[PDB]
């Protein structure tokens, strides 16, 4: 046991990651496109190349066929505060009409971190 952690996240992000075509966004500066830093209530416990899932952020694709589709798993790379950590890839939603269509192409998600996703380490 006590690898399961079960937290709440902190507020609601949603990070985009610079694309291909900078036609959009032509941010000069490269930070934050492939990590991205999780904001949670807390995230102590947590160690680099853990997995954290975030509960209802998930896979395009995974709902059309499994009903009880699995969480966005992503591999944590830091624990900056140990209230916010730095995982890759980026969660971008298709949903969130706020990006590109270029990063629709990009995106991964269906929803991004809205601030009532729980964030828990998969045993295994």
């Amino acid at each position: 046991g006590s690898t399961a952690t079960g937290i709440t996240v902190s507020g609601a992000q949603s990070f985009k990651p610079v694309a291909w075509q900078l036609d959009n966004d032509g941010n000069k500066v490269n930070v934050d496109n492939r990590f991205a830093t999780v904001t949670l209530s807390a995230t102590t416990g947590m160690k680099r190349g853990d997995k954290i899932s975030f509960a209802g952020v998930k896979f395009l694709g995974q709902m059309a066929k499994n009903v009880l589709a699995q969480d966005a798993t992503f591999s944590v790379v830091r624990v900056v505060d140990g209230t916010h950590v730095e995982i890759t890839p980026k969660p971008v939603a298709l949903d969130d009409v706020s990006l590109s269509p270029e990063q629709r192409a990009y995106a991964n998600v269906n929803t991004s971190l809205a601030d009532a996703m729980a964030v828990n380490i998969l045993n295994v």
